[PDB]
């Protein structure tokens, strides 16, 4: 029924596991349905699911932490320290989700892969909470196992789609969670770095943090090699290298390079067709430490 609501108010649509999720935390909690899960594990329902709350009246950084890339969009919250959260992973701004993954934000930019779909994620919650109250955590595991067998959720942590799409990710990127970008008969489309990411990482660390001098410019000299190399990639069409670029400094973390990645992933998404994440990387770095809340 609020299809239309997050349609206008976020630009994006959203998988039937995330209204079928709500409707099983409305039977657990008919009050507050987006609080169900918290007397249990601590995780309250947040981003597209607050519209249905009432709470939301571009909401792109409703709940975008830190490291979460265009693609990534928070529905879950959870352990403040950790910055722990889960969203919907949505390679292309006009397709569905293509996974639920969780990242701890006060962490690592890195995303963890838990399903296709809510009920697997949450499910993986569960069996954590379990492994280190527990009673009635217990009866909410049952409920979900056979609410999912109804709605046929594979409660699979990876799935044969998750496989099938991995074999199409051009990289992985430093969130490990993957970039695909459409490759022609010819090959063009992508290109990778031409560092490893472990070379990038150190590279990156040198310009940001080492007082040698000549180090950080022969590093910032490496980057402006790269910088090179992807304006090559744009000019024959693999338009890939830029995106993985940008996400690799996005995922690093410095503030340092947001200029450098406001060269790369916004040229990168409107050269895909995926504009819509351009403007969320652009509005994301505008201000991006701040309070998450709306």
């Amino acid at each position: 029924s609020a299809i239309k609501k997050i349609k206008e108010m976020f630009d994006a649509v959203m998988p039937e596991d995330f209204y079928d999720f709500w409707a099983f935390c409305e039977e657990l909690n008919p009050k507050n349905p987006e609080d169900a899960l918290m007397d249990t594990m601590g995780l309250q329902l947040v981003g597209p699911y607050d519209v249905l709350t009432g709470k939301l009246d571009s909401y792109h950084l409703h709940w975008r932490y830190y490291y979460d890339p265009p693609e990534f969009m928070t529905v879950i919250r959870g352990n403040e320290d950790q910055g722990f959260h889960i969203g919907y992973y949505r390679d292309e701004p006009q397709a569905l989700p293509v996974f639920v993954a969780s990242n701890k934000a006060k962490v690592s930019c890195e995303m963890s892969v838990i399903g296709e779909n809510l009920f697997s994620a949450l499910n993986t919650c569960i069996t954590e909470n379990l492994k280190k109250q527990q009673s009635s955590l217990k009866k909410m595991q049952t409920s979900l196992i056979t609410k999912a067998k109804e709605l046929q959720y594979s409660l699979a942590t990876t799935t044969p789609a998750i496989k099938a799409r991995n074999k199409k990710v051009n990289s992985k990127t430093l969130h490990k969670a993957g970039i695909v970008v459409p490759v022609n008969a010819m090959d063009v489309g992508y290109r990778p770095l031409t560092v490893t990411d472990a070379e990038l990482k150190k590279m990156l660390k040198t310009i940001t943090e080492s007082e040698n001098k000549s180090a950080k410019d022969k590093a910032s000299d490496e980057l402006q090699e790269l910088l090179t190399f992807v304006q090559f990639a744009n000019d024959e069409g693999d338009y890939g290298m830029g995106l993985e670029l940008g996400l690799d400094l996005f995922c690093f973390g410095s503030k340092q390079f947001h200029n450098t990645i406001l060269q790369l992933l916004p040229l990168a998404y409107q050269l895909l067709g995926r504009e819509k994440y351009a403007k969320i990387i652009q509005e994301h770095l505008e201000n991006r430490d701040r309070e998450k809340l709306s």
